[PDB]
RNA sequence: UUGAUGUCACGGAACAGGAACUUGAACAACAUCGUUAC
């Protein structure tokens, strides 16, 4: 019914990560959740204990692919 | 550990001001050590 395509990205430069926020101040009114939306995120299991790993939102990769498609469709009319 | 119809964060130089400085003839004469004797 569905087909899975596994991808992997590899960096050539030191990337940048954002801070950890709480589940309350995670809306459009906080000025630290915005301005940190184009970076990687830090997920910590069992909150109130800084122990976890980084990850990357899939919506950000979707937006980048959309921008690349917009820029590639204007070259072939 | 995201949710979708809308992310210019490669949109932003850790930058800007503060004398390791001040003072000094490579020169020269009087002793050191304690007890003996009635």
């Amino acid at each position: 019914m569905t087909t899975t395509m596994k991808i992997s990205i590899e960096f050539l430069e030191p990337f940048r990560m954002t801070k950890w926020q709480e589940s309350t101040r995670r809306n459009k009114n906080n000025k630290e959740f915005v301005r940190g939306q184009a970076f990687a995120r830090w997920h910590r299991n069992k909150k109130d204990n800084t122990k976890g790993r980084p990850y990357i939102t899939g919506t950000l990769l979707r937006s980048a692919v959309i921008r690349s498609a917009e820029n590639l469709l204007t070259l072939s009319d």
